[PDB]
């Protein structure tokens, strides 16, 4: 079985998969609209009690099961869990990470062309009023995607934007070819430090902003303000909790791919709580502070609200390109704020097609080669349903990431902390540790972790179209039944040998 060369490595693609578009647009939102600094209230307590020992799970299982060569659920949900609907749990924990591919590595196309766009100068040139700025930005990325015009759900992107994506799954194919240590390990290496250069350069360049509307110093005081009567909000908490499950990455099944790369008796515990460290202050540090300081900076703190109800993906592809358009050079801002989501993606959809890449290999034994192209076949062919069918990104999305991810997490912690056994569990996650997890993590992950995963799992459901919809789900379930067949051909090789 394949390993980690270093643990440096190991930490950095573990970083990299939870450092994302997310920790630069979608925290600052969430953040300015649940309280601002006050946020860190109920953000910083969900760490605590759900992000940290979810992950440390996670890491439990991938190490156990990867001593036994197996990096996927539907394997590992068998060795904690010999039975026949374990198995079937664990399809999911490889459906959901081919459902978010299907559409991730596409987004990441679009910095990819962007970045392209903005490098050679081919972006639009306005104009005076802010509706003169956005809009020809808005109009950019619209003819970019293909939004409809009409009143038909059919996109029409652009003959560039679908190249870019044959050559950013190009790009993806190439790190993931060469297997753990020499591909995503190594490309971990090279990424994230190159992530922090931009990063910095960035926050650097936003504090040095300054227009008649405002200041850097106006953006980063309307984020970090408290508002405390919202901590009275339920919602608030829930979007918390939510909220850590996206920064990490929790409920993808892809940490306990990866962290099936670990060795049986290799530190897991201060390893990932690095990892987990390297997320958070790179979403207050590094993201919280060029994203949102530089909208304010340019339309006054008397927008900010506005900016924020705007909606991270607008913030990062429509209003920053059109704020960039407006400052010294700003051109190649753009550039480097595409390139800079570019790498943020890379290295998460590396991350994320390895999963099927293990499954691949480890249970039908393929070899890596067949693995990844086969893998890559797959995410290429459904994504045409996302490029070309409207709202069918919104509808994987919502069944993948918004309900799929929390219910298998909660799924994880049944079937490793209650069916397996706690004190095994425990033992399981303890074991190698440089060092030993906090006495009282034991009762967390036993009862207040699944208790919030419940009660959020409650509310998710009761808090929550047109036709076309059945066909996106048509599609999702026909992958499920699939990817069950493939478990069950699986499981019925193994009997001949
Ligand atoms: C974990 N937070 C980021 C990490 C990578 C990225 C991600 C996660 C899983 C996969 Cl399978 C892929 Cl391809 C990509 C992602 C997706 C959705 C939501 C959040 C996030
Ligand atoms: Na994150
Ligand atoms: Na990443």
């Amino acid at each position: 079985r394949e390993h980690w060369a270093t643990r440096l490595g190991l930490i950095l693609a573990m970083a990299g998969y939870a450092v994302d578009l997310g920790n630069f647009l979608r925290f600052p939102v969430q953040a300015a609209e649940n309280g601002g600094g006050a946020f860190m209230i109920p953000y910083i307590i969900a760490f605590l009690l759900v992000g940290i020992p979810l992950m440390w799970i996670e890491w439990a299982m991938g190490r156990y099961g990867g001593a036994q060569g197996h990096g996927t659920t539907p394997a590992i949900f068998y060795l904690l869990w010999r039975n026949r609907f374990a198995k079937i749990l664990g399809v999911f924990g490889l459906w959901i990470p081919l459902v978010v591919a299907s559409y991730y590595v596409y987004i990441e196309s679009w910095t990819l062309g962007f970045a392209i766009k903005f490098l050679v100068g081919l972006v639009p040139e306005p104009p005076t009023d802010p509706d003169s700025i956005l809009r020809p930005f808005k109009e950019f990325l619209y003819s970019y995607i293909g939004v409809p015009k009409g009143d038909e759900p059919i996109l029409k992107p652009s003959l560039f934007a679908y190249i870019v994506f044959l050559i950013t799954m190009f790009i993806n194919v190439s790190i993931l070819i060469r297997g753990i240590s020499k591909g995503i390990e190594r490309f971990a290496k090279i990424a994230m430090p190159t992530l922090f250069i931009l990063a910095v350069f960035l926050v650097i360049r936003v504090f040095l902003l300054e227009t008649p509307n405002g200041t850097a110093a106006d953006g980063l005081n309307f984020l970090w303000t408290p508002d405390f009567e919202k901590l009275k909000d339920p919602g608030v908490w829930i979007a918390a909790v939510g909220q850590i499950f996206f920064s990490l990455g929790l409920g993808f099944g892809v940490l306990i791919t990866f962290a099936s790369y670990v060795r049986k008796d290799q530190d897991i515990v201060l390893s990932g709580l690095t990892a987990a460290t390297l997320n958070e202050k790179a979403s207050v540090i590094l993201g919280g502070s060029i994203s949102i300081p530089a909208a304010v900076a340019f339309f006054g703190v008397a927008n900010a609200v506005a900016i924020a109800k705007a909606g991270a993906f607008n913030l990062g592809f429509i209003t920053l390109p059109a704020i960039f358009s407006q400052t010294a050079g700003g051109t190649f801002l753009g550039f480097l704020w595409f390139f800079l989501l570019f790498f943020a993606g890379l290295t998460s959809s590396i991350a994320g097609m390895q999963g099927m890449i293990a499954f691949l290999e480890d249970e039908l034994k393929l070899s890596r080669k067949h693995a990844v192209l086969w893998t890559a076949a797959i995410v290429f062919f459904s994504a045409h349903l996302v490029m070309f069918l409207n709202k069918s990104l919104d509808e994987m999305d919502f069944w993948a990431t918004g309900i799929g991810v929390v219910f298998f997490g909660l799924t994880e912690l049944i079937i490793f902390f209650w069916i397996f056994g706690a004190d095994k569990a425990w033992e399981e996650i303890n074991r190698g540790g440089i060092i030993k997890v906090p006495r009282i993590y034991y009762y967390v992950m036993r009862y207040i972790t699944p208790a919030f995963l419940a009660v959020l799992l409650v509310v998710w459901a009761r808090e929550y179209t047109h036709w076309t919809v059945w066909i996106t789900r048509f599609y999702i379930i026909g992958l499920f039944l699939f990817l069950t067949f493939l478990v069950f051909l699986a499981e019925r090789r193994r009997n001949h040998e």
